[PDB]
């Protein structure tokens, strides 16, 4: 019995079981779905379509997601809670920040974020006793000199509360060494760490560095690909043109190479999206109705299927996601 908190409350660790662990109800920005609600239909309309959302994933065979939002994503924890009431699915909350934070972040300090973390891992989020239970972190390229900040202060606020710290990338540029280094030299251990969206490139030397010094490796975006969709300019720069498959292979070709311990998968999905261009959203749903059932539906039997052991993608959903919660 180690336990984990979700925004329903604390749970077993050995419940949390198939287990996404990075996923958004909502991509957004802070004050924002509170702002201006109908940019999304309404706060209803988008509860009802998460809600029918997760009860599909939960169907396929999901029992938990981890939902990376930062207050910068525009977290709303109160909508959290709700969807994972009505969908029963554990919905593991997060603290960091991403890349669009407030001048209100941006002014502050290593000791300040790290306040600021704890906070929210240790206290609860805004006045609702919710706590954070991962701890989400951001570059795009070379760090900024704020987001070298963010990462040590992620840093600290993990080794105080045990909490992992899970991270965007932009992967083609292989910013996985660069956050590996700026964590290290804090001392933290690299398998507290996830190197997120690192399914973005196919870059095994880099992949296989991470992995081989004990970070976990994050391939996340399984579902996206603008296969097909060449004239939507938005679409590209952000699905890109490798396929699902290509992505899937991936998850294949470290398990070849001895690393199955060291993988997460997930989709990095949502269902609803302002901080990107308008209907953005169903442009995402017609490239994959399933949301996010699209790994236990279409990734896991094809890795089954070019020959995977079971006991292995068991491995790779259940316990690694469970070992890497767990705080430690
Ligand atoms: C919250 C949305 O931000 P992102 O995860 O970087 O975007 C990928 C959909
Ligand atoms: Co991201
Ligand atoms: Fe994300």
């Amino acid at each position: 019995g180690d336990l984990i908190n979700t925004v329903r409350g604390p749970i077993p660790v050995s419940e949390a079981g198939f287990t996404l662990t990075h996923e958004h109800i909502c991509g957004s920005s802070a004050g924002f779905l509170r702002a201006w609600p109908e940019f999304f239909g309404s706060r209803k309309a988008l509860a009802e379509k998460a809600v029918r959302g997760l009860r599909h994933a939960r169907a396929a065979g999901v029992q938990t997601i981890v939902d990376v939002s930062t207050f910068d994503i525009g977290r709303d924890v109160r909508l959290l809670a709700e969807v994972s009431r009505a969908a029963d699915v554990h919905i593991v909350a997060a603290t960091g920040l991403w890349f669009d934070p407030p001048l209100s972040m941006r002014m502050r300090s290593v000791e300040e974020l790290t306040q600021f973390f704890l906070r929210e891992i240790q206290h609860g989020i805004e006045d609702t006793g919710i706590r954070a239970g991962i701890i989400k972190v951001a570059t795009t390229g070379k760090a900024t000199p704020f987001q070298e900040l963010v990462l040590k202060a992620a840093a600290r606020a993990s080794l105080a509360t045990g909490v992992p710290v899970t991270t965007h990338t932009s992967a083609s540029q292989r910013d996985g060494e660069q956050q590996a280094a700026i964590f290290e030299s804090e001392g933290l251990s690299p398998s507290r760490v996830c190197i997120g969206h690192s399914d973005d490139t196919d870059d095994l030397s880099y992949l296989t560095g991470l992995a081989a010094r004990g970070y976990l490796v994050g391939l996340d975006r399984m579902p996206y690909s603008a296969i097909g969709l060449e004239g939507d300019a938005s679409a590209l720069a952000l699905f890109g043109t490798r396929s699902w498959q290509t992505r899937a292979l991936l998850i294949k070709a470290l398990i070849d190479r001895g690393y199955k311990d060291r993988i997460l998968v997930s989709h990095d999905w949502l269902f609803g999206f302002s901080s990107y261009v308008t209907n953005i959203m169903d442009v995402m749903d017609r490239i994959n109705p399933d949301g996010m059932a699209f790994v236990p539906l279409r990734v896991i039997p094809f890795l089954r299927e070019k020959g995977v052991p079971p006991e292995t993608l068991a491995g790779v959903t259940v316990a690694n996601p469970a070992r890497f919660l767990s705080p430690t």
